[PDB]
């Protein structure tokens, strides 16, 4: 009932709303439970050989942010993520603003719980 219908409003700027689009992208964000995000963190690594992935706390919920070496459809990533939820909510969107989205997720009200590279992203890695 009180499950979020979208990402927090302060992150909407960094996100594509075209969840059914045909355009393949390489930057993704997932909003779900801490339970489901803890699971997807590793499963996405082995599914999409992600170049970077980071997990970010927000109250009880989590935001996963990841980059893939090949482009994918957002609907494809979401479909995979939806398999590993059942009754848990899950919001999956393409990220149009990679290092800035990430930096918002590294500051209040968010916090980085874990990430696949020590020190996380450097802005020069994306540029």
């Amino acid at each position: 009932v009180e499950d979020p219908k979208d990402f927090p409003v302060d992150l909407h700027a960094f996100l594509s709303q075209a969840v059914f689009s045909n355009r393949t992208v390489a930057s993704f964000a997932v909003y779900t439970t801490k339970e489901k995000a803890q699971i997807l963190y590793k499963k996405l690594m082995e599914k999409y050989s992600v170049t970077f992935i980071s997990r970010h706390g927000f109250g009880g919920h989590n935001i996963l942010f990841f980059l893939t070496p090949h482009r994918h459809r957002v609907s494809a990533i979401n479909n995979y993520c939806q398999k590993l939820c059942t009754f848990s909510f899950l919001i999956c969107k393409g990220v149009n603003k990679e290092y800035l989205f990430y930096s918002a997720l590294c500051r209040q009200p968010y916090a980085v719980v874990e990430e696949s590279i020590q020190g996380g992203l450097k802005e020069h890695d994306l540029n």
